[PDB]
């Protein structure tokens, strides 16, 4: 079961099936998970299934990364929305940058509970 956290690393980076890997995807997905007030600047949702993402909290799928960090053994489609512009308030610009790879990730309790975006 979901603790807050790892409901909130969903919301935020969690998009089972992107209707768009692109710029007005990034604008509308920001927009819908309440990620445009003030505009978050980059942000990374990674498709797929979930169980996938979760199992990178195990050695199924994620190995030790950096001090408390994991990374996944499997790529994932992922697409990182970046801010267009300087203003913090919307309407929010983006640029979708669509890329599939392996992500690094902080697990707690077996949940992912945070997505390292320094990769992207």
């Amino acid at each position: 079961q979901d603790n807050s956290r790892y409901t909130h690393f969903l919301t935020q980076h969690y998009d089972a099936k992107p209707q768009g890997r692109d710029d007005r995807y990034c604008e509308s997905i920001m927009r819908r998970r309440g990620l445009t007030s003030p505009c978050k600047d980059i942000n990374t949702f990674i498709h797929g299934n979930k169980r996938s993402i979760k199992a990178i909290c195990e050695n199924k799928n994620g190995n030790p990364h950096r001090e408390n960090l994991r990374i996944s053994k499997s790529s994932f489609q992922v697409t990182t929305c970046k801010l267009h512009g300087g203003s913090p308030w919307p309407p929010c610009q983006y640029r979708a940058t669509a890329g599939f790879r392996n992500v690094v990730v902080a697990c707690e309790n077996g949940l992912p509970v945070h997505l390292d975006q320094s990769i992207f």
